[PDB]
C-alpha cells in the first residue's frame, strides 16, 4: 500500500478491546477482507482504497495496525476464543497482565506504567516512521480503561508530539456501572483535557434509550449487542480517514475542525441508521434529521445545546444534488453558538463507501455545548460521594489523593463553565 497517513490503535480495557470485534469486523468487510482469513473476500476490489490507515497488508494478509492492552486477559479470552479470531486479534499485538485494575482509576494508571516500556518498544519497533497518529479506545467507568487509558494518552502525547492522539471514550451506563465511576470519569476526563487532541464519547446509556423507545430491536443481548453497536458507530466515525472524498481527514484535521479552543474537545457522535429496519424506512432528509436529533446521540442529553462546530458525512447511495439541498436546509433549523457564523458552525462531505448492510448512513460529529449537561450530571454525582468521602479509600491506597481528586473535578467545572459561556448561558 500507500506509506502515510497510518494510524496506530490502542483498546486498552475490558470494554475497548471487546468492542474492537465489530470495530475490525466492521473495517475489514468495507474495505472487501474476511476477519477470519485475513485476505480479501472478493475479487471485486475497487480501484482506490485507503486501508493501510488502519490495516497493515503483509504478504500472508492484513493485520490490525492496533495493540489490545489489558490487565487481565478476559477480554482478549473472549476475541480469541469465543468469536474464533486469533489470526486477526493475534499475541504480537497483544500487551497483557492478569493482576488486575479492580474498577479503580489509580491502580489501573500505576500498574500499567510497568508495562509502558514494552508498549513503546513495539511502537518503534514496529510502526511505520509516517504513522500520523494514535487511537485510543477505551471505556471510562473501570480502571484499566479509564486509568491506563488515561496514561496511554498522557504518555504518546509526551514521546510523540507531533501525532495526533484521538481518544473514542466510553462514558459509564447503568449497566457495568460500578459505584466509583464518578471518580474514574471525572479523573479519566480530566487528563484527556490535557493531553488528548480529541475525545469522542460513547454513552452505552444513549444506546439502552433508543432500545426502550422502540419497537425494533436495537440490542438482544448484553455488550455481545451494545458493544458491537458501539464499534460500529466508532467505525462509521473514521469514516472519513479511510475513504477519498470531499471531507477526506487525517486525524489532525479531524481535530482542527472541531477545536475552537484548547478546552473544547469533546464531541458529541450521532449515526443514522442504526438498523436495518430504519435504513428501510427512512430517505436521506429524514437520517440528517435524525443526527441533529438529540434522541440518535450517543452521548444522554435532554434536548439539543448550541453548536460550536459540526462535521456531518453522507455515505454510500446519495444524491448530491439533494445533499446540497439538504444542508442550506439544516443550517437555517440548527441552533449555533452565539458568534458563530452558520457557514463556519457546520461543514459536510459525501463518502462513496457505504457500510455493509445499509444503502445510505449519515454521521454527525459535534463540537456541542449541551455537553455541559451531561458533564454536570457526572460532576452531581461525583459530589454526591466525595463530599461524603464515600469510596475514596482505594483510590488513595494506590497514590491519588483526595486533593488530585478534588483537583481533577475543579478542573472538571471549568471546562463545564467554558462550554456554558460559549453557550451565551452562563
Amino acid at each position: 500500500g500507500m506509506p502515510g497517513r497510518e494510524i496506530l490503535v490502542l483498546h486498552v480495557g475490558q470494554g475497548g478491546n471487546q468492542i474492537g470485534y465489530n470495530f475490525w469486523k466492521t473495517i475489514c468487510e468495507e474495505h472487501n477482507i474476511d476477519i477470519r482469513s485475513n485476505q480479501r473476500k472478493s475479487v471485486e476490489e475497487d480501484k482506490v482504497d485507503y486501508k493501510s490507515v488502519f490495516l497493515v497488508e503483509a504478504p500472508d494478509g492484513f493485520h490490525p495496525r492496533a495493540l489490545f492492552i489489558d490487565l487481565e486477559p478476559l477480554a482478549v479470552e473472549f476475541l480469541v476464543k469465543e468469536m474464533k479470531l486469533g489470526s486477526f486479534f493475534s499475541e504480537d499485538l497483544m500487551v497483557l497482565s492478569y493482576s488486575g485494575a479492580h474498577n479503580v482509576w489509580s491502580i489501573g494508571y500505576q500498574t500499567g506504567k510497568k508495562l509502558i516500556p514494552v508498549i513503546l518498544e513495539k511502537i518503534r519497533d514496529t510502526m511505520p516512521e509516517t504513522l500520523q497518529g494514535f487511537l485510543i479506545i477505551h471505556t471510562l467507568g473501570g480502571g484499566t480503561g479509564s486509568g491506563f487509558g488515561s496514561l496511554l494518552t498522557e504518555t504518546l502525547k509526551k514521546e510523540f508530539p507531533g501525532k495526533g492522539v484521538l481518544n473514542f471514550s466510553v462514558l459509564p451506563s447503568e449497566v457495568n456501572d460500578v459505584t466509583l465511576a464518578p471518580y474514574n470519569t471525572v479523573l479519566s476526563l480530566n487528563h484527556l483535557s490535557r493531553f488528548s487532541d480529541l475525545v469522542v464519547l460513547f454513552d452505552n446509556t444513549a444506546l439502552i434509550r433508543i432500545v426502550k423507545d422502540q419497537l425494533n430491536y436495537p440490542v438482544i443481548k448484553q455488550f455481545s449487542d451494545l458493544n458491537f453497536l458501539i464499534g460500529r458507530v466508532m467505525a462509521s466515525i473514521t469514516a472519513s480517514l479511510r475513504f477519498p472524498g470531499p471531507l477526506n481527514m487525517d486525524l489532525m484535521e479531524m481535530a482542527h475542525n472541531l477545536v475552537a479552543l484548547p478546552e473544547t474537545k469533546f464531541i458529541i457522535p450521532s449515526v443514522a441508521p442504526l438498523t436495518k429496519e430504519e435504513s428501510e424506512m427512512s430517505t436521506e432528509l429524514d437520517l440528517v434529521e435524525r443526527c441533529f436529533d438529540p434522541t440518535h446521540y450517543m452521548v444522554n442529553c435532554s434536548g439539543q445545546g448550541k453548536t460550536i462546530s459540526s462535521v456531518l458525512m453522507f455515505r454510500g447511495n446519495i444524491a448530491i444534488e439533494n445533499a446540497f439541498s439538504i444542508m442550506t436546509d439544516i443550517k437555517s433549523n440548527v441552533a449555533f453558538a452565539p458568534g458563530v457564523h452558520p457557514d463556519l458552525g457546520l461543514k459536510y462531505g459525501i463518502c462513496e463507501s457505504a457500510p455493509v448492510d445499509f444503502d445510505k448512513e449519515v454521521t454527525l460529529l459535534s463540537n456541542n455545548t449541551i455537553i455541559s449537561e451531561v458533564f454536570n450530571r457526572v460532576l452531581e454525582r461525583f459530589d454526591s460521594l466525595f463530599n461524603r468521602d464515600w469510596y475514596t479509600s482505594d483510590y488513595v491506597n494506590a497514590g491519588t489523593s483526595k486533593s488530585n481528586l478534588k483537583e481533577a473535578r475543579d478542573n472538571f467545572d471549568r471546562i463545564i463553565k467554558i462550554y456554558k459561556e460559549i453557550e451565551g448561558s452562563q
